[PDB]
């Protein structure tokens, strides 16, 4: 009874719908945004409470591993894209030979796994058993984080040449937005890291020594993802610090103007000030040359200061 | 301010202090006791009222002591109380006896109480005193965990308030979140090394399984330290970004000043020369004059305001 | 320099090059394929028996470093530095199945060039007794060397930007610094992934490596580590440089503000004076005085000299 | 300025020069021993004078050294001497001889002495020269631990004068704590690595219970290092907020200057035009002309004063 | 200068040339040989003149070189020479020989040649050549740790010129220190990884004990890298501070401008209204008029000086 519920198992590589846990050497059941009909049917089939199952579907829930008698619950976060809304998701229940991924959102890695089983359905063999299937699901989810990270890098790219042109509100709002997403993703990477730490550290009925080691690889990958995310955080911050350090420079050229105007008419306005004084005997007031004389001395002053300001270089 | 009890030789019975025992293992909770009751405790257990007074020192540091005839474990738990959050407790263990005495209220502990009790009855316990120790510690860990989720939510909430520019309240809120966070880190660190102990050192009070459990709890505490640290980084981030987004303002201001000042500069000089006291002022007696110069100035102005509208000021 | 699509390697006595057409009579072969057209790829895939798509993975230059089982071959993606007009970059990938080690890359790999040309000196001589894992080692090491060289040169250019930095903030040079920075963040991502590949190669028991091989891949790991650390330090130094120029730009606002403030204080009072003495009342004290103008003019200069003194002394001018 | 001895069979006496054989272990303590005290000492114990002279060098950096016939363990201890906190001491052990020799007063050592002098308790050492080493180091490590609380207090006092605006005192206080903590870094990280040597390698001087001890002491020292670092971080952010806050006030200042300047601009122009002469100054001769123009000016000032109140700004 | 031979049989006989048998291990430190002398040595010891030119390149990088009938170790050692420091020093060890050659002064190998020749050094080696490698590398490491303190004295000096704001000499100096510190860092990293080789892999030239001694060395060298980074950031902090102080003084300036601009604004508007050409100026023809207005302006002024006095700008 599809929801979508996709099913995989055994010797050859058959798909299938609800029935017969045996023979079936291993069975991957995937359940997507199921309506309570599906939810309850699936539950009644696999011997897991509809509420237990619902833990998987609560989508803000934190990545972790848990033992419950007769099944293991792993919660891992997976990236979604949705027009600069980029955030996380899913749960996994393994009991006996059953690995169940049940997710309220779309998991692209699950999709990809499905397409990599889509090559010659009767092909692509597995001797490795459940822990390894868990490994792949997890690995793919990781790869996604990788691709997203590349996207961020492209984003950085764009903003990069808009950098040394000083402040722009649009630019910096884009920068800060990047910072935020970056931190969401970081917190999720952390959470996931630690799931992997457990899986690779503990002995568990579900995983072999080969599995366990595989998860360790997966852990070094995941740590790289962390290291980059943190790196690009520092980068962005720096970008902001540069823009602000440019603004603070225009804060310079500007006062250079203001001081140039103020300083270039100072002596002249003193002049006018004195030659507007109500004294009798303003030397040269009754001089017929006086007005033009003064006009001259002023203009010469101004010219001087404009030279002195020319070099040393200001104007 | 009351003691509590659990678990005799079949299943878990309850309560009375001063009862004949023979019990499997017995949990006794104690809260801000009064010197009388405290003494009563001292007698019933066999530890000194002096050794029991340590666990009561609220700033006392997390650690493990090995002394004869009891084990001491000091551990820091979160403390909520209305916008002001902090840290507390201590534990004593001998034989079948586990003793939690705090001078503040440990919500986790209370949770474990309600959880175990769930009247009546439930939750069979086969694993021993190391395991009770565990659950006490696991619930106390999970408290920090949920409070941290709170600080995360409360942290996002200062996001779009911040965008408004420097705000003294917004600030002090941040600064406080930081205070709480540094605090949380210190304690968290300590508790971590304690766990490093119960997972490492082989003891009489812990089994292999117990040890594994303490190890899980170790990795979890580590995770809380990681989280806490991140949050502090993000706080400092907000702080710096607003604080610094002030300087742009301090810029456009100088834009205004420099524009006013430069726009009327010439018109002022003009008006200055034409205020001069010479017998001859060109145009002075010309009845169109005042309007000719008036226009000179008006056009000078317009020209400057034009130089500024474009390229680019305003 | 020059570069060919396909190349080829050693067999039961020593190493010749080859026909495109040979198979089971050679000890181990190294095929190096560069930027194949789909048709050419189809020829290759046809001969070596690795699938088209499987190979095109190798051909995607954005592909991340890793090691893949995929029974009937091992795959290793490893990051190499790119020059391609002074924008330093990263790429490549590698398949080993049977005695065949295929390096295939969409980009140009300097290291593969180096190895290729070095094999010109097999006369005087050289001898390879060590089998595939060791070849792998040699390619991976050669790439590593490439990074190291890029790094040395960079350390050399830093000290050049170092003095330009002291002439005052320059948008060009800031550009260069920012660019080296970007390059080092690229190197970080890449060197990091590369390293963790090395860690697997030296750790996991693999049919294609042997305790000796792994032994090599270890010192390779450590080497990679040292690259990482050195590069981080180059970045830290770059960031230093930027931060210091800009921080030393933002001071000038001081001499500036001091100038504007100093003109403005030096004539403030004398202006007031000339202002009150321009108010036209009936009686203006000293105004009917023949010497009055010189009196006031003098008061004003003195006020000036004073403020100039309070300025010149006590810092400023 | 002194030497201090210890520990016969069954219990610990205090000994004049000299007695050796029977005693299980012996702890000599030389504080700033004078040249004659060092010759007496050196010949007395059997370790070279110039070799005792290194323990007297306070600059000497922590380590574990194996010489022929004895061991040198140099350690860092917090020293005080008037609100400038710092680091010091060395150690030599051969056979049953532990020797703590120091130029600077070492509080933790003084502490061991003044504690041992009680002797009401058992109080018996079964654990040997190794355990003695542990106890001494462990005490030093405690000293650090306590000074860290000192800092928690002082910091939580500075958090208050933080937003109060840049103060030079607040400044050099912060920068003083800073220096100190950098000190605790160098030292503490070196001390840490000694505990790592002592905890790992098999030494004739240390039993296994001994080593285990030194390990827990490793971890404790890791917390000291970590916390010290965090505190540095905090002081740093404090310098950052005050400084970056004092920065922001140039905004309110340029607001004032700009506002004033802009508020009388148009008016000073008016008075400028109306002071030009210029016969036929429009309105010059209307008796109500004056109040006319002055009305105009006042209104204008009002309209800017308003414009500011309205937008931002005031 | 040039060759120094060592350890003939049992005790330490600073030696003569030729011979080279009936020993355990021989150590020869060449100093800045002139081509003829490095020639003599070269043809004596049987290391190709070029193989030695190796150890003579002060700019060459450290590494652990397996040759046949030879082992090369390059290592970076500090130098003082008037506040300008650098790197150095190849080391060539074949069979039982260990050669240490350098173009610059090695105060470490000097401390070694000086510690071995005091009477009898004396001690002993049952430990083989490896342990001498260790003592050498080690000694050098101690040398570094010792310069670290010099930088410490320079920082100590700077700290009180810090709060006075910018000084060109101070600044350029901090910077200089900083970059020196960076050169140091790069070297320390080099050496380190060399030590990771000796500590890491079995070489027939090192025992397990040796290997482990090299590990201790590694850890110490890590503390050096850690000190290096720590103090670099300290320097950066120093700069950033003094700059922030500057950016604060700017405010006292701007406040001064604003206080002057505001002291006379109203009074200049007043002088502006009374300099108008209106035929009626209220109060002009009044003979107390002048001093009326004047006292008005004056009172305005004082009013503003006070209005600045508190809240105080003045
Ligand atoms: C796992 C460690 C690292 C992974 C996570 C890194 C965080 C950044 C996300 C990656 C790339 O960035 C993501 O890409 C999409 C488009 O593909 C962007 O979409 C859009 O976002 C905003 C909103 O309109 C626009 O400013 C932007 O120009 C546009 O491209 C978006 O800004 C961002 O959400
Ligand atoms: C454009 C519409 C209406 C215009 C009105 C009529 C004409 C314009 C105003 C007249 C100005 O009159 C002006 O005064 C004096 C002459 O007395 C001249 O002065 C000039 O000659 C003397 C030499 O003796 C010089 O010292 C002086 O620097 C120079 O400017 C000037 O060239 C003239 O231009
Ligand atoms: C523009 C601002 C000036 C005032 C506007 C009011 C309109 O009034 C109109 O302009 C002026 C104002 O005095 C009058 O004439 C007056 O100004 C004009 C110029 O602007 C002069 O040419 C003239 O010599 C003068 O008497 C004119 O006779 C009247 O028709
Ligand atoms: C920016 C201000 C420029 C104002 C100065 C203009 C130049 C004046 C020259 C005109 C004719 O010559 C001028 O005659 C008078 C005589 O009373 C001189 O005055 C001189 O002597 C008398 C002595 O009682 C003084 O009051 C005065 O300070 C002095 O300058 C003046 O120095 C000289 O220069
Ligand atoms: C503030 C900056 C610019 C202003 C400066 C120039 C002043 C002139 C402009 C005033 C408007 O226009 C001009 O002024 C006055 C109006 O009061 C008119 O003159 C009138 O003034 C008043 C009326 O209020 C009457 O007493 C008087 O009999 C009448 O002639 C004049 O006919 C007109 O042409
Ligand atoms: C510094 C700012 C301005 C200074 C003001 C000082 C006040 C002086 C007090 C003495 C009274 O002075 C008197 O006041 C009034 C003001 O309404 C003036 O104006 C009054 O008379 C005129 C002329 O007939 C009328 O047009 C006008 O409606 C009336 O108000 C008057 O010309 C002046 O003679
Ligand atoms: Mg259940
Ligand atoms: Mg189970
Ligand atoms: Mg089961
Ligand atoms: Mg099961
Ligand atoms: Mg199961
Ligand atoms: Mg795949
Ligand atoms: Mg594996
Ligand atoms: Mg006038
Ligand atoms: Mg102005
Ligand atoms: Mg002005
Ligand atoms: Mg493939
Ligand atoms: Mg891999
Ligand atoms: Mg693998
Ligand atoms: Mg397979
Ligand atoms: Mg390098
Ligand atoms: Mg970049
Ligand atoms: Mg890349
Ligand atoms: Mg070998
Ligand atoms: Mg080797
Ligand atoms: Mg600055
Ligand atoms: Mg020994
Ligand atoms: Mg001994
Ligand atoms: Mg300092
Ligand atoms: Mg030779
Ligand atoms: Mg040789
Ligand atoms: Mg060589
Ligand atoms: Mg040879
Ligand atoms: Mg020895
Ligand atoms: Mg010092
Ligand atoms: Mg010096
Ligand atoms: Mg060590
Ligand atoms: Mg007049």
């Amino acid at each position: 009874t599809v929801i979508a519920i996709a099913k995989d198992g055994s010797i050859v590589e058959p798909k299938l719908d609800e029935i017969s846990f045996e023979d079936y050497r291993l069975i991957w059941i995937d359940c997507y945004d199921p309506k309570d009909e599906e939810l309850y049917k699936l539950s009644k089939k696999i011997g897991i409470s509809v509420s237990d199952l619902q833990i998987g579907l609560d989508e803000q829930e934190i990545p972790r591993v848990e033992e419950d008698e007769d099944f293991y619950l792993i919660i891992y976060k997976a990236p979604l894209f949705e027009e600069d809304i980029t955030t996380t998701s899913l749960g996994i229940y393994i009991k006996n030979n059953l690995l169940l991924t049940i997710h309220s959102d779309k998991i692209k890695a699950i999709g990809r796994l499905h397409k990599l089983i889509s090559t010659k359905k009767p092909r692509i063999v597995f001797e490795r058993g459940i822990g390894f299937l868990l490994y792949h699901i997890l690995n793919e989810i990781t790869r996604s984080y990788s691709r997203i990270l590349m996207n961020l890098e492209d984003e950085l790219e764009e903003l990069e040449d808009k950098l040394l042109a000083g402040y722009d509100r649009e630019v910096m709002e884009k920068i800060l937005g990047l910072r935020k997403t970056l931190v969401y993703f970081h917190k999720s990477l952390i959470a996931n890291r630690d799931v992997l730490v457990l899986l690779k550290r503990k002995y568990l009925p579900i995983t072999t020594k080969e599995d366990r080691e595989n998860f360790e690889d997966l852990y070094y990958d995941t740590l790289q993802l962390i290291d980059m995310s943190a790196t690009y955080r520092e980068v962005l911050t720096s970008m902001m610090d540069i823009t602000l350090s440019l603004e603070n420079i225009k804060m310079n050229q500007i006062m250079k103007i203001l001081t140039m105007v103020t300083t270039i008419f100072a002596v002249p306005m003193w002049i006018t000030g004195i030659y507007g004084m109500n004294f009798s005997y303003l030397p040269l007031a009754n001089n017929p040359q006086g007005f033009w004389l003064v006009m001259a001395l002023m203009v010469v002053i101004i010219m001087i200061f404009v030279y002195i300001f020319r070099r040393s270089g200001w104007i």
